[PDB]
C-alpha cells in the first residue's frame, strides 16, 4: 500500500499467528504487536500528537521501542530517533532542531514538552486519522560534516517506494528472520525493520549489550537462524573473522546485504572461500540517507574478486540518474563524475537546512535530482563502480590528493585494519597530510608506504589508535579523529 502504516496491517490482518518479535525466547505475534500499536496511538492521540506531528523516540532496541515506533506512525506522526549512546548536547540539538510535540522513552536541558515513559508503553502490550504517502515517516540525522547535525524527513511514500523498487531483485517471504543489527537513529534499520514487518517475517532483535563479541554475535545469527543479514564492511570483516576463527557454519542465512561504506574485493575473498557466493547472496547496496536507505544493487559475483573494483552495479528501479562532470556534463563511459539521482525514493529535503537544500536538490527549467557528492563511473556493461567521496579528493600544496587512496594504501600493510587519512590544520600556515589508523609502528608503516605511493601522498603524520571512533551507525567518525590527534599533539 501507500504507507508503512498500510503494510504493518496487511501482514498484520493476514498473518497475524506469525512471530513479529524475537527478543532472546520473548516472541510477540504480529496480531498481539497490531493490537499494542493501535492502543499506542489512542494514547498518543490523547496526549495531543496530531498528524504530521514529530515524537521523539528514545529507547533501547526491543519490543517496547518497536511498538513505540510503529504507534507513533499509526498516529500519523513522524519518529526522530535519538540513540542513547548519543551524548546528551546532540540529544538536546536534535530535540529542538526537529521541535518535537513530545518524547517518548525516558530522556537533556528541557523536559518541558510531554513524556510517554518506556513503563508507559509497555502498559498497553478505528483510531486517529491515518497517515497519507506524502506524511513523514521519520526524520533520521546524518552528520553534518563542520556544522551542524543535519535532519533529513522521509516520507511514507519514500518508504514504500523502496521495497516496491527491490520487490523483484530480491527473494523476500514471510518464513525469513531479519536481524535489528543497526541503531534505529540509523536508516539501515528501516531496511532491516520493515523488511520483516512487511512481509510476515521475523525480526531478531539484537537486544543491547556493548560487551558483546563478534564471536557472540556470530553464534546468535547462527542460533537464531538468520536469514537476511545486514552490514556495514566495517562490521562484515570482522563478522567473518570471526565465524572463520570458532568455524561457524550458517546453512540458513539467503542473503548478506551490504551498505553504507567502499566494499573492497578484498573484505569479501575469506567469506567467499568457505562459503561461495551462491549462498547467502552478497549484495553490495550503494545508498544514503537523502534517497532512502538505498539508491543500487549489485550481486556480487567471482569476477568481482579478480580486481579491486568495487562495483555498486545499478540504480534500483524507480531511479533516474546522472553522472556528472565538474561542468555539469554527463560523462562519458569509464569517465568518473558526481552521481545524481531522481525518482519517489528521493527525500523532500533537508529540515531547517534551505540553502543546503537550495544546492543539492535541483530541478532544470525536468527531474529533480539529488546529487550525492559521490564519485562514480559507468563501466562498459551498464554497472556502476564506485570511486569515492568529493568531500575527500582535495588539493595540498598544488596536488590532488584522493585521501581514500592514501587509506587503503596504509591498510595495505597486513598488521593494519583500519586508516583514517585527512589534511590537518596545524596553524593556519601548515597544512599537513596526516593519519590515524589501528592494529606496527609509525616507523615500519611509513617505511611501507613510501613503496605505495608517490611522495606528495604521503602521510606527514601518523597517530596509531586503539580503535577507531565511531558514529552510532559504526562508520569512522572522521571529526573525531581530527579533534583527537589535535589534542594528542
Ligand atoms: N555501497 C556503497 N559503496 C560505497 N560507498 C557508500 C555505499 N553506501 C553508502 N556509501 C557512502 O555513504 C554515504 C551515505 O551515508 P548517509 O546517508 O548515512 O550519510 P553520510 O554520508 O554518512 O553523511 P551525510 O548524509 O551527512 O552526507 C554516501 O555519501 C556514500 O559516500
Ligand atoms: C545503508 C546505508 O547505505 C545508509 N543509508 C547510509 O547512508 O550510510
Ligand atoms: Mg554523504
Amino acid at each position: 500500500g501507500a504507507t508503512l502504516v498500510d503494510l504493518f496491517s496487511r501482514a498484520a490482518m493476514e498473518m497475524p499467528d506469525r512471530t513479529a518479535l524475537h527478543i532472546d525466547d520473548e516472541k510477540i505475534s504480529y496480531g498481539l504487536l497490531h493490537s499494542w500499536a493501535e492502543g499506542l496511538a489512542d494514547l498518543l492521540h490523547d496526549a495531543g500528537v496530531r498528524k504530521g506531528d514529530r515524537v521523539a523516540l528514545r529507547m533501547p532496541p526491543g519490543a517496547n521501542a518497536i511498538a513505540a515506533m510503529l504507534g507513533i506512525l499509526r498516529a500519523g506522526a513522524a519518529y526522530v530517533p535519538l540513540d542513547i549512546r548519543n551524548p546528551p548536547a546532540r540529544n538536546a540539538f536534535i530535540v529542538t532542531d526537529s521541535q518535537v510535540v513530545a518524547l517518548v522513552g525516558d530522556p537533556i536541558p528541557e523536559y518541558t514538552g510531554p513524556l510517554v515513559t518506556e513503563e508507559n508503553v509497555a502498559a498497553l502490550r478505528p483510531g486517529p486519522e491515518r497517515p497519507g504517502p506524502q506524511d513523514v515517516a521519520y526524520i533520521i540525522y546524518t552528520s553534518g560534516t563542520t556544522g551542524r547535525p543535519k535532519g533529513v524527513p522521509v516520507r511514507h511514500g519514500n518508504v514504500t517506494a523502496l521495497f516496491e523498487a527491490c520487490s523483484r531483485l530480491f527473494s523476500f517471504s514471510a518464513d525469513d528472520r531479519w536481524l535489528l543489527f543497526h541503531s534505529m537513529a540509523f536508516d539501515f534499520s528501516v531496511w532491516e525493520i520493515w523488511g520483516a514487518l512487511s512481509t510476515g517475517a521475523e525480526l531478531v532483535v539484537l537486544p543491547y549489550w556493548t560487551a558483546r563479541t563478534p564471536v557472540e554475535t556470530a553464534r546468535v545469527v547462527r542460533d537464531r537462524g538468520i536469514t537476511v543479514l545486514n552490514q556495514t564492511p566495517t562490521a562484515f570483516g570482522a563478522l567473518t573473522t570471526a565465524v572463520l576463527g570458532e568455524g561457524i557454519d550458517l546453512p540458513e542465512l539467503r542473503y548478506v546485504v551490504f551498505g553504507g561504506e567502499k566494499l573492497t574485493p578484498a573484505v569479501v575473498r575469506p567469506w567467499a572461500k568457505r562459503f561461495g557466493l551462491d549462498r547467502p547472496h552478497l549484495i553490495n547496496m550503494y545508498g544514503i540517507t537523502e534517497t532512502t536507505v538505498h539508491a543500487t544493487f549489485h550481486r556480487l559475483t567471482e569476477d568481482d574478486l579478480a580486481a579491486e573494483d568495487s562495483v555498486i552495479g545499478r540504480p534500483l528501479p524507480g531511479f533516474t540518474h546522472r553522472i556528472v562532470t565538474e561542468d555539469g556534463r554527463d560523462a562519458a563511459t569509464g569517465e568518473p563524475g558526481e552521481l545524481w539521482l531522481a525518482g519517489p525514493q528521493v527525500s523532500e529535503g533537508y529540515l531547517n537546512r534551505p540553502e543546503l537544500t537550495a544546492e543539492r536538490f535541483t530541478t532544470g527549467p525536468p527531474p529533480r535530482y539529488y546529487h550525492s557528492g559521490d564519485l562514480v563511473s559507468r563501466r562498459a556493461g551498464g554497472d556502476l563502480v564506485y570511486q569515492g567521496r568529493a568531500d575527500l579528493q582535495v588539493k595540498l600544496r598544488g596536488h590532488r590528493i584522493e585521501l581514500s587512496d592514501v587509506e587503503a594504501a596504509v591498510r595495505t600493510h597486513p598488521a593494519v585494519v583500519d586508516a583514517v587519512v585527512w589534511v590537518h590544520e596545524f596553524a593556519p600556515g601548515d597544512s599537513r597530510l596526516v593519519c590515524a589508523y589501528t592494529a606496527p609502528d609509525a616507523r615500519a608503516l611509513r617505511a611501507h608506504v613510501k613503496t605505495v605511493l608517490p611522495s606528495y601522498m604521503q602521510p606527514s603524520q601518523y597517530l596509531a589508535l586503539p580503535e577507531l571512533p565511531r558514529t552510532i551507525n559504526g562508520k569512522a567518525d572522521r571529526a573525531s579523529v581530527a579533534r583527537a590527534f589535535d589534542e594528542r599533539r
